[PDB]
Formats: structure tokens, sequence, C-alpha cells
């Protein structure tokens, strides 16, 4: 694993220096978002040194060191390609196919060999970013990047705690007393998300993030195909909650399509779990079907807690869209299909908040029926 | 409708018969005696259950999915377990099981889905589906419900602890996020201490030993004798042992224990457990990071790491001096409790010294 | 499974009648490839009856009857959508999104839920086409369709026999005596393919196939995304042979991309096996590395048989391209990106035949070195 | 390098020591005796192997992948099996295994990958990697090579038969393509008959019973006794039994047999086998298609189907009267051979009548 080590050590050293030093130049500019005619020397070094190290890896050909080893390597290749994209060394709408031949072949080889997208994925920097003596992979040494990544990690892990609790209710049923504890575990995990997102909101520098962090999550070509950038939402957890709570519907083209466009962007194990939720029942419909149990102790106790969980999830979606996406994407973007991705994100936030709409299906009425169901039972 | 017919029976008459039978046993002076008592109730339980099982055995091969099959196997196991409790079947008395139909069915399902052909802990705890608030049980006794509910709470708390620990593996012990997982682990283990305490302060020692425990006895399935389920039949607890490095897979005593429980947990738990047997542990990781002693992450993470090991080892003594003390291989149970607690011993390998070295490693700071 | 049964029984009855009767009209025409202003009544019935049956299924929502049941249902939905595409009831370059709302949602739901493409796949009509009292799913009752499907099935099954034998050599090694038998089993299976393809070549009606069979394998939209038609080559087997024999290379963008574009078009189990071959060694390189064993009995005996297998595979690719694709696609198409897909198919045939080229990597030299290696050893 | 050091030993000195030892045993008059003979060679085999194993046990947890671990377990099992053959270790003589290091290592790997902690058939047959033409073996005797090679050929032929049969399931018995799979199945089963015949006509009855078979004896791993491998330890053969409907998973006798062999085959073979236990079979399918008697597919497919059942049942008698006849649970071996052959019996359920009904069903045509 000499060649593999050599590339990783490069990613954890010079790679960070080159990008950092390059970000310094971009920030000094007046445009700040411009990359043309700047750091031309640093770009050649980053491209050159990375390619050689990658080329050494591409020579070894087929290797089977296990999923973790392969995924880690693919991450470095993706981190490398992502940087080249940020610095305009490679640009999709400018090419017909990727100019980074070696890296593309290697990335497409590993990705297809382990069932993941042939590029940098969220897990590469968050849940599966191995730290060496305290430092883990990063594009730059900027404090704002670390804040973004760490809080995405905290957020993601909090959602996993919430989806795991929800999945354990399935075998017990909504009337099970133990389901009341899982429901509370779920509630706490979702609150950890609200808190996690708040801290990020109160510490991340809006400007530094939009000009020095975000530009590394851009779409770029791998081979001839264009692959979009990773999202902090690329993991089963969040969608597992949507389906299990019944807030979203797999039978709707809009939602299933979204799942399809993200499967390869998460771990194989997360894909398996997500797909399975698409053919399992949900708690919403369960409670709705238990109308003749309205005067049951477990019903009032569990429905009450359930409804609270549905609200927290919707709260977390409003917090994300209304606050996070708003303060670091929409605003800085108006100053410097954007209105399209914003509109999709809205239907998503409203789908979780269960608001009233006529253009899309929502649980507003179902949730209201259940809320008004708890009224009749407190007697 | 046969599956449901049997399930509905298990959730109704089955509970009545056992309950009514437990009433007779308790009135006795011996109370542990079952000979010449409830002979009528025993015949009914055996008879009604067999007929319902026989109807199922006729359908032959069925593939309704893992959950459906496991649930059915649970009812068959619950039925056979009852028969064992009431002496309708007794291992040291037989050469092979007298419950022919139930045995065939149980062995068929179990082997078909990779689980033991009898009632397993998950059948009554994590995978016990409730209907309108009531879930499978042997009797309607309050002490059974206390035992099962707290075993469930305990088990689920351990799963939260093992899941947090496994997420550190890809991040490493020096990762800042590993400090949060380590704290999540600490909290989950505390939930176990609290969970066990509540059980200790509410369960009726007598009712449990004469009306609850006798349903977890060993009985024959076919010609083979299969031991009773244990609240410790799940990956979680052993995942923590290996990940924290408190136990060693390279030791016959421990790997044998794992082998004797694999079939007693869910296939998914088996997969996870086996995997931990070929993965590194945090203990050795910290020990190998001696040249990082003056690192911020080393001081912070290690402290919590040691607090985690102490909560686990300590939560071990509590259990050891409870379901084992108040109620052959006694030594094998002491070594297990000693490895977890990392006590000092000369007969078995322990982390006592390694843990002390690490505790005193925080000293310099 | 009433609604599921109702739809299947429809697919096996009226569906076949409507398409058949419709094919009769198209054939009578002078253009014969025209579909405008013809069978307008039959089209409305096919579209109408199918949609209603699908709509009934879409209502049931999430169901978990097992992989086989779900895959079978998805097949009927795909068969239905494919027909609508053939009859121009739906056309990709004419739409922005699919006009078949219910069918799209259902197809995308099942597909994503079990990890397969949301449309009709080769297995749906070949290896996983269940027959009822002798009759299995089909678009029409035409004899030429049955010939096409049956021989694709025979061909596919023969390739599976060849890939399975090759994979069993891996744990034994190329010098193992038992590997000589597997190598012979492989040789026989590949010959069954040559024979299978020959029979198809000598019995299929070139015209009927191009105007009455092939038009059902066209690309159509599912939701907003366009999904290409199934190919008799959508299964692990063929590519497993390519990689195990070392005739193709996973480290090349061109090949890995091709694998990615077909994974969802085969069974999950075939995907698993294929991906794994991308990180395993191959026999070609093994033999090349055993140069200091040239005077070994197993070497001459096994290398000789190996080289024969490589030739048969290449023979089967030439037979397919030069004969089959030529007589039923290229010619009838010149009479009535086509030159693009033909060019890709050529690089593929030459990759297996191991011919000499400068534009792509081939085993021509490696195979020649090994052939000339057997000469030195027969002494 | 420890893994390779042990493997290279198994492929060199290990073979020499055992071979040289077999020479001494054969010269004797008893020939089956091992007491007071080759005492020097035994010490060397035990000593050299243990040291190499001890080096491996030190590395602790390793995750080099299933193939690497399984291969290593095989060497450890081959080593322990030899020690058993030479009486260096004997089950009915011990309470626990005297080979401490080897036991721990074997139990560790086996449990970590889900296989029995000893030498399994695949270790010498389908998964025995050859180096420059030579693959793992206990001795250099020609009769061992004959036994192993033909077991391998037999096994691979059965895998071809089970794979063809499983591909009919999704197509159905009335599918035209099922007629080809049925013929592929027929040919594969014939390859088995031929394979077994060659073994019968070449293997030296004496050399095999005194120099080959004694290496497949049962021995202790830890404290548990694990039986020796059988050329029948793989899914294939049992997949054919269930798919053809010749055997029944709902019968304790058969499901128990499956349970006692799962760990003796590859995890992938276990998965496939278990699944067959909850799937339909062709026998019952044909029986249920009585109102299709005058169908073309019914006549053609059924004929070949019956020829397949007869080849299997007949290939059973051959084996039964060979490795069992020429060389307790003898009855359980008769019933198995009788279910496969579908003979007439009153003590166990068989397909004799069902098969006769189907044979006479072709009569009307
Ligand atoms: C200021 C920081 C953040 C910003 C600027 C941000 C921005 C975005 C953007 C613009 C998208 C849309 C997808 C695309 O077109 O690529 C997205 C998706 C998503 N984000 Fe964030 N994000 C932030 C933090 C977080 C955190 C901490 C979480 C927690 C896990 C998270 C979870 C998600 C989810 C789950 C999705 C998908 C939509 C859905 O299914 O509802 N994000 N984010
Ligand atoms: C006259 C009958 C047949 C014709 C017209 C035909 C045509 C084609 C076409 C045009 C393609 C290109 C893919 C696309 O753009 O969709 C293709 C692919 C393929 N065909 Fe056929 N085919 C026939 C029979 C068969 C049979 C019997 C087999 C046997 C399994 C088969 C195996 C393949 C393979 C494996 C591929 C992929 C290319 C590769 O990886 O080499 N085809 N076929």
């Amino acid at each position: 694993t000499y060649n593999t080590e050599a590339f990783d050590e490069w990613i954890r050293s010079r790679f960070v220096e080159l990008n950092s030093q390059l970000e310094q130049l971009y920030y000094q500019q007046t445009d700040r978002a411009n990359v043309q005619e700047v750091g031309t020397e640093l770009k050649h070094t980053l491209e050159s040194e990375g390619r050689e190290l990658v080329k050494a890896l591409l020579d070894e050909g087929n290797t089977d060191e296990g999923f973790d080893s392969a995924f880690d390597l693919l991450g470095n290749v993706g981190l490398y390609m992502a940087a080249c994209r940020r610095h305009e060394i490679t640009e999709p709408t400018r090419e017909t196919t990727s100019p980074l031949l070696e890296a593309s072949a290697l990335a497409m080889h590993i990705g297809a060999s382990i069932g993941v997208t042939p590029r940098f994925a969220t897990a590469h920097l968050t849940t599966h970013n191995r730290a060496h003596n305290g430092i883990y992979k990063r594009f730059t040494d900027l404090p704002d990047e670390k804040l973004f990544v760490d809080y995405n990690t905290k957020g993601i892990l909090a959602y996993k705690r919430a989806s795991d609790a929800l999945l354990k209710i399935q075998p017990l049923g909504i009337s099970h007393p133990i389901s009341h504890d899982l429901l509370r575990v779920t509630k706490q995990a979702l609150q950890d998300v609200i808190e996690s997102n708040q801290q990020l909101f109160n510490r991340l520098d809006t400007d530094r993030f939009f000009y020095c962090v975000r530009p590394y999550y851009k779409p770029y070509r791998v081979g001839s195909v264009v692959y979009r950038g990773a999202n902090a939402g690329d993991f089963a957890g969040i969608n597992v909650i949507d389906l299990t709570l019944g807030l979203c519907f797999a039978n709707e083209a809009s939602y299933s399509q979204m799942l399809v466009d993200k499967f390869l962007y998460m771990m194989p194990e997360d894909q398996q779990i997500l797909r399975e939720c698409m053919r399992r029942p949900n708690l919403m419909d369960d409670f709705l079907q238990a109308k003749g149990c309205i005067h049951q102790d477990w019903y009032q106790e569990n429905l009450k807690l359930f409804i609270e969980v549905c609200e927290l999830h919707g709260q977390t979606a409003i917090q994300h869209h209304n606050e996070l996406v708003t303060k670091y994407i929409a605003e800085p973007s108006v100053s410097m299909p954007l209105h399209v991705l914003l509109a999709s994100l809205e239907r998503l936030r409203d789908r979780r908040a269960a608001v009233l709409r006529d253009d899309i299906r929502t649980r507003y009425y179902d949730l209201k029926k259940l809320k008004d169901s708890l009224r009749l039972e407190h007697h």
C-alpha cells in the first residue's frame, strides 16, 4: 500500500497547502469569486503532483483490500478531482469529457467496484473521514471549513440516532410501551439536530463559506458523465425518517427520483436500509388505522409523543431551509437552475412540516385528524 | 389463517392456562413442585397447541419473509417452553422430544432462517409485537412484565452504546467527533445502570424465581437439547467488549461463548459480532499512541474512554451480583465479569495494567 | 394479490391481442415502420385498460412480498410502458416528462425499492419469465418474437454456465489439475453459445424482427428520466468472462462506464458478482506471470486450453457482431447515433477477439506472447 | 510473513512428516496401529506446527478478507487433523484439546467468518489452491490424490446439477427453456456417475482405509468435539434433494442433518441451502398440474424430470454401497439413500408412489 499511502499523505499535507494558499489569493481579489489568471503556478503543482500519484495507483490495477480501504482511496481521488474543479482546472460545461484521464479511470474503477458514485461523497469528509493525530482530511486549513464539516458530521450522526430509534419501533408496533421510549429517543436526537444546526448558524462565516468552502462541492465530469456535488443530506437517516414517519411517499415520482439520485452518494449499507423502507409500513398510517383505540392509554401517550416527533422533524427542515440555506446560499448568491433547486427544497421542507398545499401531497389533513383525535381521547 | 390462529391462541388461552397454572404452583408449600397438579390445564395447553402447530406443519415450506417466519418460530418456541416449564417435556427424562410436530416445525423454520429452533430473547423483547398495547407473554403476572420490559430497555440501551462505539472505528480515537460518540456511549451505558436499578427496585424476587424464570429452562428440540434464552443474547454487549478491547477473541473461553450464542440472536447481530472479531479495538489504539500523550485529543478522548470502560465494567458487577448472585460454569461467569471490569487476576488475561497505564497517562496532564 | 393478479392476467391475454392485432396493421402498410394514424382504437384500449389496472396497484402503496414478486410486477409495468412506447403512445424526444403518470410512479417505486432500473429488463422476458401452462409473457403472439426471446434465453444461460466455470478456477489457480476440467466446461458452454446464435441466425425472419419485434425495446421516459431499452447482454455472465479472462480492463473509463450503465439492468445478485470481478485477478495475467513454469505439464495443458477459451469468446463476439447485429440491425436500418453504437460494438468485439489496434488497449500482444510460449514448452 | 511461513510449511515438511509416518504404519502387521511408532516424527510435526501457529495467534485480530482467513483456518485444521490421525490428540481420551494455540486460533477464525473451527471438505477440494501444480495434501500418496480429485470432480458436477435446477424455479415446470435446464441437470448427474465410477476403478481400497481415511477423524477444538469432513459437505447435493422434492425439510431427521453440516460448507452455500428449505419443489408442481396431462410441455419436461430423479436416486445407491458398504446412525443413512431413490418404505415418507403416479402419467401418451 505504498502508492496508496503516498497519495493519502499528499492529500493530508501539500494538497491542503496548495488549496489554502490559493484561497488566499482569491479572497484578496475584488471579485473574490474569480479564478481566471490567478495562482496559475499553484494550480499546475496541484494538478501535476496529484496526477503522478494517481497514475502510480492506476498502474496497480485491480486490488481487493476491502471496502473501507477502497472507499478511502476513492475519497482521495475525489478530493483531488473536486479541487481541480474548484480551481477551474476542469469544468463540465467546458468539456465533452474529463481532461483528468488517470483520475477518471481510477475513480470510475473503484466506484463501480464497490457500488458508489465515482467521486467525493459526504461520508468521505464526515462520518468516514479518518483523523491522524487529531487532523482529518480537508481541502484547506480554513476555520470555516472545519466548522462546516464538523457540524455536518454532528448533524448527520444525530439523524442516524433518530432513524435507528424509529426503525426499532417497527417490530414492536405503535401500541408497544417500549415504543414510547424509542419515540422519546427519537425526539431527543432530532433536538440534537436543531441545536447542532443552531451552533453552525451562530459560528460559520457566511462570506468565507460561500467563497472558500462551498466552491469545492461543485459538479464535475468523471469520464464523460457529469456527477453533482455531495450534500450533507446524502445518507439514509433523513429519508428513513421521512418514510417511517409517513411524511413522504415512495409512490410519488418526485420523491422516489430523489432517492435514486442519491443512493450512490451514500454507503452501500445505507442504500440497503433506505430501499427497504420503501416497501415497509409507516407510523402515520398505523395511528390512522387505530381509530377504534382512541380511548387507549398507549394511544394517547404514544400518539402525543409521535405527533411531537413529526413536528420536530418539520422544525429541523424549516430551520435548515429558512435559516441555513437562506443565510449561506440564497443571500450570498443574490449579491454575487438556482431558483429551481430552491423550489425543490421548499416542497421538501413543506412535506416534512406537513403544511397545507394543493400542488403536492402532504400529511396536513392526516396530522390534523390525528391531533383532533387526541382531543376526543383525553376524556 | 393457521399462522394467525396459532398467534391469537398464544395471545389468549395460552396466557390463561399458564397463569391459572402458576396460581396452583404458588399456593403449594414447595411452590417449585409441578407433579400431580394442574393435570387438566396441562393436557389442554399441550393439546390445543399441538393441533394448531400440526395445521402449520402441514403447509410445509413457506417463504413469507424473515420477520414472518421468525415470529412463527417464536410462537412455537413459546409453546414448547411452556410445556417444558410444566414438566410436559423434560430433557434429562427423554432421549428425544415428545412434541413431534412442534419439534419438526421449529427445526424447519430455525434452520431455514439461521436461528436456534427455539424461543430466543428477541422473541419477547426487541421483536415482540404488541397488539392494542399487549405483547406476547407466558402469563399475565406483573413480575413477568417487569422482567421483560426492563430486559428490553436494557438491551436497547446497550445497542445505543455499541452503535456509537462502532462509529468511532472509521474516525479514529484522535478524531474530535469521536469525543461526542464516546459521550453518547457513556450516556447509553448509564441508561443501562439506571434501567437495571429500576428492575432491582421493583421486581419481586420470589414471584420471579417461581413464576417467571422457570419458563427459560432448557428443553429438547428433536433429539438435541437447547439451553434457555438470556437477556444477554444480542451483539451489543459483546460488541462493546471487543471494541473497547476488554475481551479477547483469540481466547478459547471467549470465542466459545460467542459461538454458543450466535444462533440465539438475529442474523444481522451475528454478522456484526463476527466482524468485530477481526477488527481493531480502542484500548490497543490508545496504547499505541504513546508518542501523542501531550496532544489535546489524547487527554480529552482518553478520559471519556476510561469513563466508558469503568461504566461497563461496573455495570457488569451489578448484573453479576443480581441475576447470578440472588438466583459448574460459575467460574466462566467470573472471568467474563472480570475481563469487563478489567480486574487484576493471574489465571486469565485482563486489561487491569493496560487500563492503569492509561489512567496514569492522564496524570501527567 | 388480487390487483397484482388482475394486471398479470391482463398482460398474458388482452395485452398480447391488442399488440398483435396492432402489428398486423403496421405490417400491411407500405412504410410498415409508420404508426401515425393507425390502430387509434386499439391504442386507446391498451393505454386505458393498462392504466386502470396499474392505478389499482399504485393505491396499495408500499408492499413487501419479496424480491421475486416485486420484480415480476415491475416487469408487467415495464412491459406495459414499453408497448405504449412502441405504439408512439409515449415518446421521449417529444416529452419533457412521461405522460403515463401512474405507471411511472409505480415503476420508479418498485425499481428503487429493490435496486433495479424502473423499466422492462432482459430478465423479465428471458431468465425470469414465468410460464403458465406453457405460455410465458410476450408482447405479441408472433413466431419471430418467440424465436428471439428463446434464443436470447438459451444464449444467456449458456454464458452463465461459462462464467460460473471460470469463477471456480479462481480459488484453485491456473496450475490446478481440476482447473483443466473447468476450462473444458467453459469451452463447451461457449460453443453452446455459438450454436445457439447460429440457430437464431438460421431461423429468425430479418423483416418481421425489425418491424414487429425490435420496436418494443425502444427507450422511453419513466418520470422525467429517459431509460434505454434492454439488451440481451444485460447480465453479469458476459462481462464476468471478459474480466476473468483478462480480455477487458476495469481500469479503463470506456469499460467501467459500460458496466455502470448496465448494473441496474441485471439482477442484484448479478451486480454483486460483476462488481467483485472488478477487483479480482484474471487468468491472462496469471499465465503471463508464470513464465518460469513454461516446461510444466499443467502449463502446456492448461495454457493451451485457456487460449482456446479466449478464442471461442472472441469467436462468439464476432459471430454476434458480424452476423447477428449485421443481419438484423445494420442492414434493415440502411434500407429503412446508430453509427455510434455500431462503433462501440466493434471495439467490444475486437477487445474479445484480441485483435491488433492502436486506438484501444487489447490483449493481442499478450496473447501472442503466450501462444509463442506454448511453442517453447512442447520440447 | 507468518501466514505464508505456515502455509509453506504445510506444503513441504508437513507432507514429508506424514508421508514418512504412513510408511511406518503400513509396514506393520496391524497397519492400523499408531502406538510406539514414529515417535520422533510425531514430535517434529506437533512441535514445528505449534510454533508456526503460535506466531499467528499473536497477531490477533486480522481482516484480510474471507478467502484469506478461510485458507489460514484450513492450514490450522489440516495441522490439527494430522495430529489427530497420529494419535497426538484423541477426543475420547481428553476433556479438552491439548493443542491450546491451534484451538484458539481455529475457533477464532471459524467464528469470525461463520464456519466450523476445523478442516472442511472445501479446504482440500473446491478451495484448495495449487502452487505450480501442487495443492495442499496430507501425504504424497497417489491414493489420496485420487480420492481428493474425484471428490472435487464429483462435487463440481453436483454444483452444475443444482444450479440448473434452481434456474427452473423462476421459469416454471411448463416453460420450454426448463426442458434444456432439465437436460443440463441430467448430463451433470451423469458426470457424477462417471466420476464416481472412475474413482471406484482406480482407488486402492487398502491404502485408502489405512493411509487416507484416518485423516478425516473427529477431534476436539477447545473442549468441543467436531466430526470429520465428508465429500457431501456442500449445498449442491441437498439443493437437488429439496428442489426435486425427494426429501422433506419438515421432517426432523432431514432438517437436523442440514443443521449438522451448515458450518461445514461455505457461507454462500449455507445461504442457498437454507433458502431451498422455504421454496417449492418440482415434484409437487408436476403433481398439481394434473389437469395439464395432455399438454406437450407436460409430456416432454416430465419425462426428463423423471430421468433426473432416477439418475440421482441411482447415483445414491452407488455411493451408499461404496464408501459406506466397503468401509449407530446406519439407519439414518439408509433413509437418506431411500428418499433420494424414492424407494418403497413404511417407516419413512417417500416419493415412491408420487413418482410412480407421474411415471404412469406419461403412459396415457
Ligand atoms: C450552512 C450549512 C448548510 C448549507 C449551505 C446547506 C445547503 C444545502 C443545499 C443547497 C442543499 C440542496 C441539494 C443540492 O442541490 O446539492 C442541501 C441539501 C440537504 N441538506 Fe443541507 N446545508 C447545510 C447544512 C446541513 C446540515 C448540518 C444537515 C444535516 C444533516 C444538512 C442536511 C441536508 C439534507 C438532508 C439535504 C436534502 C433535502 C431533503 O431531503 O430534505 N444540511 N443542503
Ligand atoms: C438477431 C439477434 C440479436 C440482435 C439484433 C442483437 C443486437 C444487439 C445490439 C444492437 C446491441 C447493442 C446495445 C444497445 O445499444 O442497446 C447488443 C448488445 C449485446 N448483445 Fe446482442 N443481439 C442479438 C442477440 C444476442 C444474443 C443471443 C446474445 C447472447 C447473450 C446477445 C448478447 C449481447 C451482449 C452481451 C451485448 C453487449 C456488448 C458487449 O459487452 O460485448 N445478443 N445486441
